[PDB]
C-alpha cells in the first residue's frame, strides 16, 4: 500500500540518522543532513520529523549557528510540507548528566537541565509542536545506596511542575509525554514502566497536562505484553504519544523496525490502535518510529529500513482489520464471550445488598458445571494468526 | 537475634502448609493441620498468621464443618496469641476461575467471584483482619484477542468499589491491597508490576482505601529492582502490605526464603523499610513471608524455612545499622551528594523567571567541569558490601 | 492437509493433559489412549509417542499393564499410526524430588535406571526407534547441594549402561538428550543445547547419542532457537526435535507450535525444510510438545493439535515461496550470504601463502570495504513479506 | 586481606582503562597510559596484564610508532615484575568487521581477520602470553536469513584450525580460549553460551589446544546459573581462563566489579574454584577481571573500583573457605547426601544383568517410603548464607 499524511508516519532525526556508533565499536556512516533527513522522510511518505536539541544543533553552538541552522530548517519543511509534532531534549549525553539531569545527585546539574529544557520548549512553541517527550535515560543507579527514590521522585516532579507552568503562562499549549524505560543507560531508570510512569504523573500539579510515551522495546526489556500495557494506558487516557520500534525480549535495546521483533504482539498493537471504537481508531496521535537502521547498512539500507516501517504498520492494519470483518472471527469471538466482558458484572440499580439476595450467585451456583465449559481462545488464536499470514 | 512481636513477622498458612504438588509433581509432604501451624508458627517467633479462605475451610464445606473449623482456629489463636493480620480468597484454584474472578469473559462467573470475596471479608472482619489482599492471579490472558482489557479494567474496578462500599457499610475499617504479578498461572496478567497497580488504584471510587501488596520475586520475574519499586510505592503511600520472598530473576516463581534469591537487592530493602525518616522504619504494617518451604525437604526442612526467613531478615537489619552508623559510609554518602537530592533545585521562591535570570544555571556553567567529577558510587557499594559480609 | 510423509508426531500427555497447573485443579478429565491414537490418527498424526507412566498407571501390576499394552497395541494396528520414540517418566514421583540418575541418594539413582530398562524393552516391542531422556529433576535449588562434577559422572555412568543394554539385546535404539534450564528445578543440568551436545561427547558410545531440543527450552533462556538448531545439524546431533510455542523467559508455556515467537517458527521451518539438495535438512519426526490451555475443553483439545499441524505447513509453504522468488535471490547475492560457504583460503594455501599476501592485510582497505552495506534489513523485509503473504 | 602474585589477579588494559562512552554518552573520563596502567596495577597487587591489540598499539600505527610503543610497555613489564598470561585481537571495533572477523559473509574480510590475530599471536609468544584468547563479538546476526550458521561454522573452524598450525610450527605454545557471549553487539551471537563454545571446539582439529573462557555477566545474560556451567567446563577439563565481573540478569553486559551483581553465586564460585579436590584450588589459571568502572566515576573512582574486585574476591574465600571447614557445615552435608553422588551408581563389576536380578533396585523397592525422607538441602543453604554474612 503507500502511505497518506493522515496515517500519521512520524520518525526522529536520530532514527535514520543514527550513525551505528555501538557500545562496541566505530560508527559505519557518515553524518545524515538535516535538510536531507526532511526532503528524504518526505519523499517515503511520512508526515512529520522530531528531534532533540542536540540533533538539530550541534552541543555548544554560538546564536548565530544555531539561529543559521533552524532557518534553513525551518524552509525544507516549508518546501516538504512536514511538520514537527513532537520535540524533546537531551539530557543523556553530555557527561554532566551521567548521575541524571532532573535528579542528578548534583543540585547545579538539575538546576542546568531545567534551563535547557526550557530552551528546547521555545524552539518548539516556535515549530508549532505540540507534545514536549521526556526520556531520563540518566535517571536511576547501578548501586541501591547512591540514589534516594523518593527525593528523586521529588525532584522530578518539582522539574516537571515548572515545565507545566512555564508552557501555561507563556500559552504554548503544550502536552507533556513522560518516557519510561526499565534500563540502559542506568543500571536501573526510575519510572521503569508505562504503569509507574501514569502512577507518577497522577502525582503532579496539573495532571492534565502529563501522559506518557511508551515504546515498543522498553516493555519487552522486561518481557511485558506491549500491548496490554498500551490498553491499560489508553483506559486511563494517558496515551499522549508513543515510540514504535522491535525488539527480542530482555537484552540490550535493539531499536528494530517496528514488527521486526514481536510479530504477534505488533499485530495486536496495530488492532488494538486502528479497531478503536465506533470504528475510528482508539490513537489519533503521531505513530512515531524510534528505531535505528542496523550497522551494517549503508544509507540505501537506511531509506530501506524507513520505509520498511511504514510498509510493516499498513500491511498489519490491512490484516487487522480483515480479522475483524471475517464472519467466522465473529462466531469465535461469541464463542470466547470477549463481547460479554463489557456488560456490566451487576443489573443496572444492584449494589451487595441485592447481590447478596442473589442465591443464583452463590448458594445455588454450580462452579463445577461452569468449570467445565471451554472459551474457544486456542481457536480464536488460530484465525488471528491465519489472518496475519493472508492465509485466509 | 531473636524474633520479637514488635518484628511483626508473619505467614500464609499456605507457605508451610504447601504440601509441594508442583507442576510437574505429586506432593511430597502430608498436610499440615491449622492448629499445629499456629503452634508451630507462634513458636518459631511469628505475630501473625494469614490464609486464603480456602486453606482454612475446604472448598464446599458445609456450614456445620466451616463454623467447627474457625471455632477451632479462633481458640488456637486465643492460647498461642498470634494474630491475623490480613486475609485472601482464593480465586485461582477452582476451575471455574480458569478465565479470572473479577474479570472472567462470563458474567456468572464474574458475579459469583465478588460472593466468595465477600464472604471473606466477613471471617476476616471477625477475626479482627485489617487487610484484604487481593492476588488476581487468573485475570489476565494467553492470547490477546481473547481479552478486552478496557472491559476488564472497568469489570475490576467495579468489583473493588462494591468491595469497599460494603466495608464501608458494615464499618469493617478494612483497607485493599492488589498484589500485583506478570504473568503465571496466565501467560500474561492484567496489574502486570506494583507500577500498574498503583495507577490502576488511583482510579477507584475511594483510592484512599485502596494500595498494593508488592512480592519480592513478582518483580523479579520481571527482572525490575524491587527495594527501587518499594521506594516509589512508599513515595505514594501505596505501601498497604508486603510479600518477602527470594527469585532467581525472570524464570517461574521459585518463592525461596527472603534472601536465598538477590541478596544484595534483599540488604537494600531492609535498609529502606528499616532505616526510615526520622530513626524509624518507613513501614510499619506486617513483614509477610510469602514462600514455600523446596520440594526436597521434609517437615524438619518446613520449620527450618520457616526459621530461616526470620533469620535472614534480622540479619540484615544488624547489618543495615552497622552500615549506617559507619562514619565512613557517612563520609562517602556526603562524597557521593546522596542527600543533596533531597534539597530543592529552586530557591524557596525562585520560579522559572528567576531560574530564567540566573547565568550561573545556563549561560556561565561548566558543564565540562562538572561532568569531570566522579561521584564516588563504587567506594560507597563496596562499604556497603562489607558490612553486610560482616567484614567491617 | 497432512500426509504420513510429513511425520507430525504427538505425545500422548500432550492431548492428555488434564490441565492441573501450578496453581489450580484439572479442568479436564481423563484420555482414553486408544481415543487418542484415534483422534490423532484422524487430523493426520503419523506417529504418537508417550512417558511409560502415561500408558500405564504407576504401579500397575502385570495383569493390568499387559491388558494395556495388548489394547494399545490393537489401535495402532487398526490407524495404521507407528511409536517413534518412547520415553521414561522420571521427575512425577516424590522418589525423583532430586533427580533420577543423579539424585544425592544412590537407591534411586538404581531405580532410576531399572525404571528405563524396562520401557526400553516396551519401546523395542512397539518399534520405537529413539529413547528420549528429559533429565527434569537433575540440578538443584542451592549450590551446595548438587556436586556437578560428581553428577555429571552418574549422568555418564547411567547411560552407558544404557547403551551397553541396548546394543547387546540389538535394540538399535538412538538416544536424545533433552534439555532444559530450568522447571521444576531452580537449574536444571545440560541447560541448553549446547550443553547437552557438549557432554553427549563424552560418553562411551557417541554416535549412539543426540539432543532433543525444545523450541520453549531454549526459549526461557532468551536464546535464538532456529541458531541452535542449525549448530546441532552441523554437529549432526539433532536425533528428535520437539515443537511448541513460548514467550521468552517466563514459566514454560507449552503453546501450539508459531503461537509464541512467529519469526523464529519461521526461520526453523525454512532451516528444516529447504536443506541442502532441495531437500529437507531433517528427516525425523515433527514432534508437538505441547499443552493444550487450561481455558478449553476437549473441542478446545483437538482444534490445538490440528492447529500444530496447520502452522507447520502454512510456514512451510511460505518458507518455499521465499526462496523460489528471484527478488530474494537477489537480496540473498546483495548480502554474501552464499559467499560464506565458499573457504576464506585458496586450495592448498596455509599460514605461509596467508602471510605472503599483502592483500590480505598490508594493502587490505578495511576503510573501503566497511563502508559498504550487507542489505540485510531488506532481506529480512522481503521475509517477512512472504511470511505474511504479501508477496 | 592482601593480595600476592600467587593468587593470579590479573586485568585487561581495556578495564581500568575504559573511558566510559557508553551507547548514549561521550567519555567521561581522559585516556589511559598503558605505561601507567602497569605501575598502577603492579601497586595494587595484581600479577599481570592483558590487552587487545588495538588497546596499546593505535589501530594503523607505523611499525615505528608500533615499535617503540612495545619496546616502552616491555619496560614497565620489567620494571614492575609483571607478566602477559593472555592476549586477545580486537575484531569488533572497527567498521570492516561489522558483520564478523572470521565469519564475515565477505571473503576478504575473512584473511583480514585471520592476518590480524596471527601478528598479534607474534606479540603475544614475544610477552611469554600462554592463552589467546578469541571473543567472536561480531560472529551472529540480527536476522536468521543473513546469516548461514552452518557454513559460519566451516569457517570459524577453519580459522581456527589455521591459528593452531602456525603456533604449533613456531613452537608458541599457546593455548586457545573461546569466548562465548549470547549477544551483544550482535542481535544473537555464535556459540552463545560456555556449553555451545565447549561443543564446537571438541570438533577441531587439534581440540587439547582448544578451551574456553567463561566471564560471568556472558553467562548471566540468559540468566543460566555461571558456577554450575563453570563446573561443567571443569568436568570438561576446558576451563582455559577466567573473566570474573557482575551482572543483574537479562539485561545489556553491565561489567560491574566481580560480586556486586549475583552475590549468592560469586560465592560458590569462589568456593568452586578454590576448594578443590584435596585442600588445592580446582583451577589454577589467572583470576582475570573483564569489568568496567562505572560511567560516573573519576580515576579515583577508577582505581577503587580496581581494589574492590581484588577484596570481593579475598573476602569471598575466607568465607568459602570457613564454610567448608565448619564440623556444623560438614554435619548437614553428610545429611543432605552431597558426597553420596561420589559412589557409583554400579556396584564394582556391575552391569545390566546383575542390576536387572537385583530385586531391591525395583520389585522389592519402596519408592514411598524413600519419596518422603528429606534433604535438608535449606538449613544446608542457610548455614552457607550465614558464612557469606560473617554470622558464623
Ligand atoms: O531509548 C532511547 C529513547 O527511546 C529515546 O530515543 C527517546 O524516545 C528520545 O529521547
Ligand atoms: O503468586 C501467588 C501469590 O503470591 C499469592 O500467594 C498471593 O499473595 C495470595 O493469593
Ligand atoms: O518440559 C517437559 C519436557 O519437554 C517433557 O515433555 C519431555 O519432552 C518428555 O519427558
Ligand atoms: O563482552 C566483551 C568481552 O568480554 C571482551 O572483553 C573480551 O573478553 C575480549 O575481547
Ligand atoms: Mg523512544
Ligand atoms: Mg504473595
Ligand atoms: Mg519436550
Ligand atoms: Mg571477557
Amino acid at each position: 500500500v503507500q502511505a497518506t499524511r493522515e496515517d500519521k508516519f512520524s520518525f526522529g532525526l536520530w532514527t535514520v540518522g543514527w550513525q551505528a556508533r555501538d557500545a562496541f565499536g566505530d560508527a559505519t556512516r557518515t553524518a545524515l543532513d538535516p535538510v536531507e533527513a526532511v526532503h528524504k522522510l518526505a519523499e517515503i511518505g511520512a508526515y512529520g520529523i522530531t528531534f532533540h536539541d542536540d540533533d538539530l544543533v550541534p552541543f555548544g553552538s554560538d546564536a548565530q549557528t544555531r539561529d543559521g541552522i533552524i532557518a534553513g530548517f525551518k524552509k525544507a519543511l516549508d518546501e516538504t510540507g512536514l511538520i514537527v509534532p513532537m520535540v524533546t531534549t537531551n539530557l543523556f549525553t553530555h557527561p554532566v548528566f551521567k548521575d541524571g539531569g532532573f535528579t542528578s545527585n548534583d543540585r547545579s546539574v538539575r538546576r542546568y537541565a531545567i534551563r535547557k529544557v526550557l530552551r528546547q520548549m521555545d524552539l518548539g512553541a516556535e515549530l508549532g509542536a505540540k507534545t514536549l517527550v521526556l526520556w531520563g535515560g540518566r535517571e536511576g543507579a547501578e548501586y541501591d545506596s547512591a540514589k534516594d527514590v523518593s527525593a528523586a521522585l521529588d525532584r522530578y516532579r518539582e522539574a516537571l511542575n515548572l515545565l507545566a507552568q512555564y508552557s501555561e503562562d507563556r500559552g504554548y499549549g503544550l502536552r507533556f509525554a513522560i518516557e519510561p524505560k526499565p534500563n540502559q543507560p542506568r543500571g536501573d531508570i526510575l519510572l521503569p514502566t508505562a504503569g509507574h510512569a501514569i502512577a507518577f504523573v497522577q502525582e503532579l500539579e496539573r495532571p492534565e497536562l502529563f501522559g506518557i510515551n511508551p515504546e515498543t522495546g522498553h516493555e519487552q526489556m522486561s518481557n511485558l505484553n506491549f500491548t496490554q500495557g498500551i490498553a491499560q494506558a489508553l483506559w486511563h487516557k494517558k496515551l499522549f504519544h508513543i515510540d514504535l520500534n522491535g525488539q527480542h525480549g530482555p537484552k540490550f535495546d535493539q531499536d528494530l523496525v517496528f514488527g521486526h521483533g514481536d510479530l504477534l504482539n505488533a499485530f495486536s498493537l496495530v488492532d488494538l490502535l486502528e479497531n478503536g471504537p465506533d470504528g475510528a481508531p482508539a490513537y489519533d496521535g503521531p505513530r512515531h518510529f524510534d528505531y535505528k537502521p542496523s550497522r551494517t547498512e549503508d544509507y540505501d539500507g537506511v531509506w530501506e529500513s524507513a520505509k520498511a516501517n511504514i510498509r510493516m504498520y499498513l500491511l498489519l492494519k490491512e490484516r487487522a482489520k480483515a480479522f475483524r470483518a471475517d464472519p467466522e472471527v465473529q462466531e469465535a469471538l461469541a464463542a470466547s464471550k470477549v463481547a460479554e466482558l463489557k456488560t456490566p458484572t451487576l443489573n443496572p440499580g444492584e449494589g451487595y445488598a441485592e447481590l447478596l439476595a442473589d442465591r443464583s450467585a452463590f448458594e445455588d451456583y454450580d462452579a463445577d458445571a461452569v468449570g467445565a465449559k471451554g472459551f474457544g481462545f486456542v481457536k480464536l488464536n488460530q484465525l488471528a494468526i491465519e489472518h496475519l499470514l493472508g492465509a485466509r
